[PDB]
């Protein structure tokens, strides 16, 4: 439905409702729903990631499997098997659907380029902390939807906001 030549470029993240998305080199909550949801959105497709980001995903379930993984890192040499490792962005945004990952530090970079935000919420209570990563804070040119809360089998309730813009 999309005609063919065009490079669609978009972020997904999870973050509490203070904008916090990673602690201590992880993810500070488990939400199943949230992983079959960014499982479906970027199947199939590019998915761009931080070197931390990499570090952060147990070495069992890398590369995500059905994409292809890409690892940005200013360390030529570094060892991320079966992912392609790559030195800037310039590279790195040439599929026709590309999914920027994380972390944080990767999300500031890819946003000028991005036309859909894909954002779960998390209802838990996480003031920002030291070292905190966060998500990035979408200006007003991004549109998009609101879907209803909905609590997961933990008892956490999240929502779900897709943004586009052009
Ligand atoms: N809730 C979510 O949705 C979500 C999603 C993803 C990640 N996370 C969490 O976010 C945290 C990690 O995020 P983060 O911001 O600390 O790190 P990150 O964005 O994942 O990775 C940063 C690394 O990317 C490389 N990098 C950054 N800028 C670069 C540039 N201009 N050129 C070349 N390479 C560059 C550097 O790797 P080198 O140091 O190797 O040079 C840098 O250390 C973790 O806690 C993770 O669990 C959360
Ligand atoms: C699911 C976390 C997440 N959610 C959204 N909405 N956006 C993201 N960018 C995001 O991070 C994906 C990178 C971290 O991946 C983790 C971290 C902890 C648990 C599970 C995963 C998924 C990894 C594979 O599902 C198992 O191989
Ligand atoms: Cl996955
Ligand atoms: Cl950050
Ligand atoms: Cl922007």
């Amino acid at each position: 439905l999309v005609p063919r030549g065009s490079h669609m470029v978009g972020l997904i993240w999870a973050q509490a409702t203070s904008g916090v998305i990673g602690r201590g080199g992880d993810i500070p909550w488990r939400l199943p729903e949230d992983q079959a949801h960014f499982r479906e959105i970027t199947m199939g497709h590019t998915i761009v990631m931080g070197r931390r980001t990499w570090d952060s995903l147990p070495a069992k379930v890398r590369p995500l499997p059905g994409r292809r993984n890409v690892v940005l890192s200013r360390q030529a040499d570094f060892m991320a098997s079966g992912a392609e490792v790559v030195g800037s962005l310039e590279e790195a945004l040439t599929s026709p659907e590309t999914w920027v990952i994380g972390g944080g530090q990767v999300y500031a970079l890819a946003l000028p380029y991005a036309t859909r935000c894909e954002v779960t919420e998390v209802d838990i209570g996480l003031p920002r902390e030291a070292g905190d990563a966060l998500a990035p804070v979408l200006d007003e040119t991004w549109r998009g939807e609101t879907g209803e809360w909905r609590f997961s089998r933990s008892g956490l309730r999240y929502r779900l906001y897709s943004y586009h813009r052009s």
